């Protein structure tokens, strides 16, 4: 194994909260199906099943560099929110823990000289701006909407057609 | 409202979480397979993994349909270790045949119940848990023709790397 | 809310009016070229002065996607003459050349702020500078070969007139 | 040699610069519907700019067939800040009703020197601002109609963005 | 003019350099394999010597690109023979953790003098050694389950004689 | 079993490193022709070197059809720097004729020791060797009558840089 057992463990930790950030966007998607949002709700069905492609990025990395993955428990998330945009809201505030938790692994990876793995880890950086992004912006439509069911409609048909 | 009683909309999380777990288990067996080397082999599981997600998603759906909620809860930490090929196909042949008894389990309970819309939309189950256990008995059966020889087993690994 | 610093955020706002006004510069340089009768050296600048604009508009997209606000600058009057060709190119080198080290520093700024997000967007830029100083110095080596004599120097128009 | 007067060439040159600052103002709104969450909006507004980058291109290249040259002079800062939506839109109708005065002014001095050349040219610019007044008062029309209401911006702001 | 360091235009070409010498010593790996009727492993050895001289190239064409120039140096002879297939595969990782190591370290040199448009083209490389060791490794694990078996080997010489 | 001669073998096995050695000279011609700003006379050279290293592989090719082995030596630096174009393509023919000499020299060990098959087979090479010399003078003829006009010295420029 070519990783220090630093950096393997940080990124089998980040791994993890990858797998953990996927089950939290399952069960946001539990709350916008029990609210009836189906559009919503596939929304986050979609946005789970992206936060299992970046754990298996993970995943390849670790043993491309002679690693191993050791899977953990995954805690049990929240199930409810006090309305969609509290849900986002949740949802923003985790994406930015999750950027941060990135931020970590580089720093240590650069102190350690661990070039191959610093670079590895730009795609994330440039990954985690766009889905921050792409949060702030349901939320700012959101607070404009202030409580109207008709753009609440609309926006739930839009995110319903996420690819 | 839920018209599916709360010891059947029990039953069902309970195994739509089950069925969450199976798929960690299986990724799991993968992360084994690829410390050994056995690239074919982690495909497999790691297809296998996505399986058992679209069996979470096939209970998940139904539950709303008839009204009820899901409740996400805690995942255990699997097993990381086998004590070889064999033993971790034979712990997936336990953990199948363990899931479909707790698919015999809701069933019963179901039809205790008179549900019969939940009695009719677990056989997609229990056949496709015939399919299931039937996979990986061939493997076994395999592996235990192999023996040792890393001649088969290259070709077993390629074989089962080919999963679609 | 805003996840870019304040000093950040203005050293991306001031490099985009940098780039407007480097579109513009390039846009004055094809003044000069198309009076002097060179029209491909004109052509050559229009189509940079495209370029730059596309500069703008990225540094423009990633401050609003940071959760900033652009604000737009006085453009300052460039130049409109130069001493034949080869001081013109010559000066949109050195342009380029302070453009690129304007972009390092706000790379090693971010870099000690550890906002890793704007390192990485800058890397494009970097890369890009590569090539734009480049173009040019080629251009400058071949106008060089070309002497003073200028049944030559209409023939590198005719090429740079080329440029899609 | 320059086959316009040099009053011409002036005139030309003043509307190329206000073409040009035109582009630049319609920017900064789209910097200020950005900065208010309205991605349609500031898409209109960024296509106008671009829009309005050929226009000045039109008379950068009438100026040089006709024996002129162009200077580009300095570009004022526009303002970054409006009310709200509809008082940016109100000030590009009253933006490009000074532009269409401005055009006006032009080929009234040309007509009078008998440059009936530049007077045909104008034609064109005559009948597009007439077509831009028209696209902007039936943005501020709906706009009124809305009256402050979310829903129906909302769908204006869609429209607004598919602008090709 | 130049705009790398000397140092650093000495430290690429010394890479450039070290990619020629591993082009030829893979050929000469190929010839080993040639030798020993191990066509499959000798062709993946040819495909890796092309791969490397693109490798060289690179660094060729970005010591040109910052105005810095090329200087071919003596090539040492390989060795040409290995104490069997393992061995061969054994320094062939062990050269290319050398190559990579010896990127890194022009890397280091780069980033101590703010030479970002260097230290963004080597991460081209970084990425690709990555990639170099990992396919050795794999390489060497299937020829570590092979053990001596013939029967296994021809078929690992095969697959590499499948490579594009 | 080896049916070519000792001498044979080492005479083809001495000529496949003196092919290398072509390519690795044309290369360092490209490296000056970049230097001096002739990117098309230095894709020429690039595309030359890749020549020598098919003209290298066939001889390889032929060593192990005949029950031979090849065995890498050490490439000796070539030089870097040319007094001018015309020098470098002098210099380039003069190798091509030591080449060609070269080869005689095999083909007539290969004649004495009743070698018919690698008679034969270097029947390709004294005809390559025929086209790669009368290339060279071509090119040698265009900048003869080029004389020293940078025009038309930047037309062949262009033109061989078209080599496919
Ligand atoms: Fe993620
Ligand atoms: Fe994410
Ligand atoms: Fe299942
Ligand atoms: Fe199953
Ligand atoms: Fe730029
Ligand atoms: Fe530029
Ligand atoms: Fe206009
Ligand atoms: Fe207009
Ligand atoms: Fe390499
Ligand atoms: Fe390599
Ligand atoms: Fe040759
Ligand atoms: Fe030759």
């Amino acid at each position: 194994m070519v990783i220090s057992e630093k950096v393997r463990k940080a990124l089998n930790d980040q791994l993890n909260r990858e797998i953990y950030s996927s089950y939290l966007y399952l069960s946001m998607a539990t709350y916008f199906d029990a609210e009836g949002f189906k559009g919503f709700a596939h929304w986050m069905k979609k946005q789970a099943q992206e936060e299992l492609t970046h754990a298996m990025k993970f995943y390849e990395y670790i043993y491309e560099r002679g690693g191993r993955v050791e899977l953990e428990a995954i805690e049990k998330p929240p199930s409810n929110w006090n309305g969609i945009k509290d849900a986002f809201e949740a949802a923003l505030k985790h994406e930015e823990f999750v950027t941060q938790s990135i931020y970590n692994i580089l720093e240590l990876a650069s102190e350690e000289k661990d070039h191959a793995t610093v670079s590895f880890l730009k795609w994330f950086v440039d990954e985690q701006v766009e889905e921050e992004d792409q949060v702030r912006e349901i939320l700012d439509l959101l607070e404009k909407a202030n409580g109207q069911m008709s753009v609440i409609f609309q926006l739930d048909r839009y995110l319903g057609q996420r690819e």
